[PDB]
């Protein structure tokens, strides 16, 4: 649980789409297959967190998604062959997959000190929430820039979101140079209105337009224990 | 012995697009099992009725790849969630390929109280009443510039968008819905006509405009579909 | 055949490509599948219009194409969904579908009249001649323009093409709406290489830098009747 | 073993390319019926031969996506659809997935009589002789630009990428097909080469001409293979 | 192993997924089905070098990868048809294909003498470590360009890249006509975060804005030998 919050950890976004041949199998079969699954989890459970979303009737072409932190991608690499090995994974094809490393804050110093107390408040309390990925990659221009306009930027940025600051939990993952985007967001809310609100704020600051690539795909699901997601497929 | 219905008018609700197409294998059923497979759904709907509102389009020789469309409204999404990942079991479901889903929700207008009264009036106005006409869906992304403009500029565009689309406001019903953070789009629209052509002239109107050229992404897909009761589309599935 | 010509009509165009699995059936069922086919257009053939072309071997990733002309495209709707239901049909992977209307003409009315009188000529006659198709989308500047304007384009068009009128039939479908292009163009002709110089003819003028879309298909067949098609799937 | 093709060089002769992708379930065959499925092609090739040419590439693993290519020339691309759908009909043709396709007719010259003397001359030259050698094939699409100039700025155009290209004139066979119209390109550019290395700096000195910013379309694919006979292509897939 | 530094020599970069109806094959086929490769590999192990990736769970669509290093493209194009051939291969859907040669340095001598020093380095030594690909397409605008201007570019980017020569062993093909980009680069390291931060540096020069492809795909995966791969695939 020091890895939901602590800087270094990798953080993984696996998304997968049951086959159709999966219902040809017999219903016992398939209550069998999750118990494999079930108990790879928990034997992996000692070194990386493992939380899982339905995307099933939310996010096209989508049924499941894993959440997977670890301190190496190695550790997480090895996870997800295995749980592609079982009955049940291989009825799985393998949709999206994005890595992002968790980072120490970059621009937030340059912010005034009134701001940075607010963002010490990060989400509200809430059992199976809605949950929002979005990649992201910056284009050229951005990086061009220098670090007093970023900070402005992410200022105007910051600003905009801060009415939404308790509906919405918020966590950023640095992607570049482990896939095609630089970022990965990703939120969890009870209202999901907020959050549309929340994003045609921030369609309309500077920064927004640097966004040479947004969504692509946008991932919406709910968060569920793992089980309760599987039952589904065992009937 | 009948029901409100406050979900096809009213704002908060949130409205899903869901596009299915068959498989081969539908086909290498026997007849009498497809029958089955056809109540089973009348029934899960039936069972989701109270919750949901729920109707259906037939895609099958008009929308490239789709054979079917449901229009979904809910409360909430999660309600929206149960009832396809049900849908998506049944013996039917288990051999429909998931086409393209969209979610937005309904809201209060946003530009329409600085118009001129006399254009409020007659958008009141929705459309004349017609069964089993056509139907179309457009997904909306707008450009940057257009959120950096300011609500005076961005209300003199929907007044001129407004203003060109005014000779089609009866033969061409209308429904829009904010799906931006939900999905890639900003805005789904939707059309309910009974003469095709008239909507193929209300867009090249809109074409002319200034706001279109704002439109990062205007349809891709542009679903095109028939209104018709769920049954009469399944069963032509059953032959 | 007061379709092919007249306005109100609605046209489609339904591609279609034959799937691997067909060849592993035997021989027998094959014809009679073709028989069932050339019995429903019979019945059809009185509501509407239906032309078969063979894109095998010249079109990517299609076999076979069909252009239906209708009052309406409920009747076409009810065809298609038909012909994909029958057991020939059913092992055809649906490729492209594309529709519009047949309207009065917009810019002719401000043309020479020595111009108009050219016109008059629409193409040789000519059977079982080579068919062209070519999606077309404006940008939106195409739009913003006026009257006047575009009919100077058009009529810079017009000129241009005025060498083959005579070896090229054509016919233009208004699709704005009904999909994600504004026109669906139409060409027969037994000589290819005029008009391949007709489009290089074309290239040249100003309308030709406003189409944000120019092909994606371009679909090239042979014009046959639908039988003889359905014989080669029948061996 | 009396007679003319007269087919690689004339001008008014169409010329196709056809890709094809073999199936998963072709190796399900016994071998004995796979080597009597390459006969059946070779008998039809030669039953062809008298109306067109057909030329033969391995592009399994250096072309994705994609195990064989023809070369097809012909006086009109009816005899090739009709030759390609037979061959699409073979017990080899009904397991193979049609890949891309592409035609174009070859022309007299446009824009090299405007040329120096000293330039023509260098041009007669083609390519030096040689037996399984490299092929490549690029489809390209000018933009718009590139039409709305006059003849004499397109012939220096063509002057400058004349004259990078010269010092590869030995190691480098070309050909060029007019391809607009036919499909979504505007030339098909061929080439054949014993030095592949030579074929990589010949591109890259294009690259910095001035004609080269008006290419829309720069493959895309680009296809790369092997020149080898028929058969030799067929026995890997009897195997 | 002369292959993996000299020039002349080509280098190509082949993935592939596995299908589903893999698993529809009982272990006895699988394990015969990996002796046939393995002894393939070691068959050609004289005339080209091979070098074996699990992409499994880390790159989106790939579960191999192979690096493969030859005098003449022929060799590595038997050498791929051969094993697209084996039983395994049967079940294999060919991924991604990229060729590229390496050359002698272009600019680098035009760079400053401490610079070549530095140059010299490579990468530290490691077994088993991440390995990333990454294709790379040019604009035009960059080849209009004169060698002074490009050489002070790429002077540019090798200086913003001097921190991390240790820790990122890198090797680069120049693949230009051989299919759709204009290079190949290929990073090995142990040290993720640093392979990250290295592309970010990157991001800020100028060279990297004329990138008109950046990635598509950024293949990210575990360099191990081929038997512990497909090990896990026969169980
Ligand atoms: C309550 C909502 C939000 C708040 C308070 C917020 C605030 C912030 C802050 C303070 C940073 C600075 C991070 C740093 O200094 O390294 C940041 C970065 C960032 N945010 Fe948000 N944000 C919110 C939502 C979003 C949303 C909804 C998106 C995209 C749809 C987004 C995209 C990004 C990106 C891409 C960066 C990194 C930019 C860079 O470091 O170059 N954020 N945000
Ligand atoms: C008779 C037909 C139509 C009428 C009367 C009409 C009228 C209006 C009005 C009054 C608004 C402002 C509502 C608000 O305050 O949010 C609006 C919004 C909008 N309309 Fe239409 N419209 C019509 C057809 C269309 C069509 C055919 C399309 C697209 C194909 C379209 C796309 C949009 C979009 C994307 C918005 C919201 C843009 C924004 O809020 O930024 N409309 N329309
Ligand atoms: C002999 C050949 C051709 C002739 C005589 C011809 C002539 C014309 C004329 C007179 C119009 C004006 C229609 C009107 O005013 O209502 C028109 C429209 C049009 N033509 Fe052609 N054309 C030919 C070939 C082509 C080709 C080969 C293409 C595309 C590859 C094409 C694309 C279009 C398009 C997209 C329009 C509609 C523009 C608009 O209404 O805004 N035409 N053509
Ligand atoms: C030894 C190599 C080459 C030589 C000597 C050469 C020379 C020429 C010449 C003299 C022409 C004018 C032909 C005409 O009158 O239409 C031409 C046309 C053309 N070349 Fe090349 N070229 C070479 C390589 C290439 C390559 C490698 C490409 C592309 C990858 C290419 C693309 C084209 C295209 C698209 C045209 C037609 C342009 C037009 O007609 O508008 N050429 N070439
Ligand atoms: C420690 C890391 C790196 C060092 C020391 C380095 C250094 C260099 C040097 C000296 C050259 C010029 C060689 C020549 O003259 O051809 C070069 C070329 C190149 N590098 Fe890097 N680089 C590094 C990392 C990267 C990365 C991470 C990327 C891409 C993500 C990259 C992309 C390229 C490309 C595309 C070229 C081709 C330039 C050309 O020859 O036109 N390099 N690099």
């Amino acid at each position: 649980e020091k890895l939901l919050t602590e800087s270094g950890v990798y953080g993984t976004f696996a998304t997968f789409q049951m086959d159709h041949d999966w219902w040809d199998l017999p219903g016992e079969s398939r209550v069998i297959s999750v118990a494999e699954v079930k108990g790879l989890v928990e034997q992996w459970s000692g070194k990386i967190l493992v939380e899982s979303y339905l995307l099933r009737g939310l996010s096209d072409h989508a049924d499941l998604m894993f959440r997977v932190h670890a301190r190496t991608l190695s550790d997480t690499q090895q996870f997800l062959s295995a749980f592609m090995g079982t009955r049940l994974g291989r009825h799985l094809t393998s949709g999206g997959l994005l890595h992002g490393v968790s980072k120490k804050p970059t621009y937030v110093a340059g912010f005034p000190e009134s701001m940075k107390t607010e963002l010490q408040v990060n989400g509200e309390s809430g059992s199976r929430p809605y949950a929002i990925v979005i990649p992201i990659k910056k284009d050229a221009e951005f990086w061009a820039l220098d670090q007093e306009a970023r900070t402005a930027l992410m200022q105007e940025h910051t600003q905009a979101a801060l009415p939404y600051l308790k509906t919405v939990k918020r966590k950023l993952y640095h992607s570049t140079g482990l896939d095609d985007v630089d970022f990965i967001t990703y939120f969890e809310t009870e209202r999901l209105e907020d959050f549309h609100n929340l994003v045609r704020a921030l369609q309309q600051v500077k920064e927004f337009r640097h966004n040479r690539r947004f969504g692509h795909p946008t991932l919406l699901g709910t968060m569920s224990p793992l089980d309760e997601i599987l039952e589904k497929f065992a009937q």
